[PDB]
């Protein structure tokens, strides 16, 4: 099932960030707070902001960041693309071993949704091909972050920005880099069209022959060439060396070929199901990746 | 419109490791207790049917090892109640929480955070099934993980793991020890009663779904209570009580939609399938939504 990495411990990192009267949440890793760069902005500001001009008028003094509602003494501030960076005179001595990473389309991790600072819900997403999440998120939650947890080190890989018309969702990375051809603006963006995440497919028949559901296991291969332009046609992902690769210990432990399962899985497309589930669904399930798969299996 | 389960920390921050021989699975540690399920006790030989009372007064508190993180807490007692044990250490829990325990009620939810020698793993949103089981993510070695709710800093303790029934559904206690269902701390296969489908939240779903945008299943039709309840009966829907209908209000407000119009929409769902189409992305009528999580989430 869909299941989120525990989140005590970037619950510990979770503060607010107030500019006049806008409050974002902030991650406070050692002495440095990180959030949105929108804060800054107020009404007026947003159609097309000037985050320069704008982060010109303001000093460290016009910075109010809580931890609940003990203040942190703001001691330096800058800007690296859409992220404010805020220097503050404590270190977070919940801080935890860490690294800020760039996620590829398909990969899952867990978001820590907040508000005012204040952790409310946890759940799993998926990266979508068109960088976008489908994620749930209200007004105040600016500033949550994604995140995936290995031996017991956070790698930080979404901060929430926006909600897009289609009510799904866009953010950057803990560097400030949007996901997708997204702007930090008050404006209607429109996502690329959405495309199925072949490699999670993939995945996802494999847990299925783990568990004993393999009916639609078949006797042909193919190259990863024919693959992937038969599966563009159907709208799903093209497959790269690197997916062929983190498929390959569900290949092993199930003994089927990365390549046979793509033939498998072309078959699934051409054909259709057959009034047929795979592991209880009627549909192809594309938001596990293969490390979900192993992770529980 | 996810699944979203409360955040993990406070629970986290409670979780140990309790070995006693050849077995280990995780305990409950608050204040200067730690509370597991009492068949850590049991041998191998002992789990096919066993006298809980007498292999428990064979116990030293010597031999019981509590882990939390890296450090031995020191068993200085034990007791049983019910088919939970509770060890006495000599090191009350620093990051305590304002908890309670409480009794879930069947087609509440609440979060599990699933752990493995005392470690959390994951965790996810589960409900109290109509016949006592949840349809749980656990492992071996999972005994011991808790559901909870959060209201407030107020952690709500009201579930224990222990067993995985053979359709592979699971069953546990209460924090007081008691089963949740006719189940019993066997190694035996053990079957549930029938289940049926969680009426009240099937109807705060297809209100989430309408906030949401998918309105395709709505229609002008309506029908009375009484007559709603006949054909939910008909198809293992639990029936739905007036006081149902009110704790729907809050959505019905906030769409338009009166209860026992949103009825007529779901009874026929229940009579046309519905037809290769889906609800906020579901091909199956999702019934693990209360409507508080529908309140909080939308
Ligand atoms: C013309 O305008 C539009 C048209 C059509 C679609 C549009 N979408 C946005 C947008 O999404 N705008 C960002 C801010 C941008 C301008 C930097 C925003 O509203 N983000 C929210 C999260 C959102 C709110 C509810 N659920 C979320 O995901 C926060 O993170 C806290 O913002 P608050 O200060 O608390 O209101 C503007 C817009
Ligand atoms: C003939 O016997 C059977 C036949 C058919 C079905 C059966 N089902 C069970 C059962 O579920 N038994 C509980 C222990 C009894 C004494 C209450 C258990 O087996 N295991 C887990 C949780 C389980 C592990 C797998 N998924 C979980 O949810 C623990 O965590 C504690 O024990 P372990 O640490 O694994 O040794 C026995 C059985």
């Amino acid at each position: 099932r869909k299941m989120a990495f525990p989140s005590g411990k970037v619950e510990s990192c979770m503060v607010q960030v107030t500019c006049g009267t806008t409050t974002l949440n902030g991650l406070w890793l050692d002495d440095v707070v990180y959030c949105p760069r929108h804060v800054i902005c107020t009404s007026e500001d947003m159609l097309n902001p000037n985050y320069e001009d704008l982060l010109i008028r303001k000093s460290n003094h016009n910075f109010l960041v809580q931890a609940g509602n003990v203040q942190l003494r703001v001691i330096g501030h800058s800007m690296q693309n859409c992220v404010l960076k805020l220097k503050v005179d404590t270190a977070n001595p919940k801080t935890p071993k860490y690294k800020f990473v760039r996620i590829q389309p398909g990969q899952t991790f867990s978001v820590l949704a907040c508000y005012n600072g204040s952790p409310s819900g946890v759940y799993q997403c998926a990266m979508r091909p068109n960088f976008t999440i489908k994620g749930s998120f209200l007004n105040g939650s600016c500033g949550s972050v994604g995140f995936n947890i290995d031996y017991d080190c956070v790698s930080f890989c979404y901060m929430h920005h926006m909600e897009l018309p289609t009510g799904v969702h866009a953010g950057t990375d803990l560097e400030g880099n949007f996901y997708g051809p997204f702007v930090d603006r008050q404006t209607a963006q429109a996502a690329g069209t959405d495309t199925t995440i072949t490699v999670n497919v993939l995945a996802w028949l494999y847990a299925a022959v783990i568990n004993g559901d393999r009916w639609f296991l078949n006797r042909f291969t193919t190259t990863l060439n024919d693959f992937n332009l038969v599966a563009m046609k159907y709208n799903y992902e093209p497959l790269t060396q690197d997916h062929v690769d983190i498929l390959g210990p569900l290949s092993a432990q199930t003994g089927i070929a990365v390549l046979d399962m793509c033939a498998s899985l072309k078959e699934l497309l051409q054909n259709g199901m057959n009034g047929r589930t795979i592991l209880g669904s009627a549909l192809l399930e594309d938001e596990f990746t293969p490390f979900d798969v192993v992770r529980q299996c």
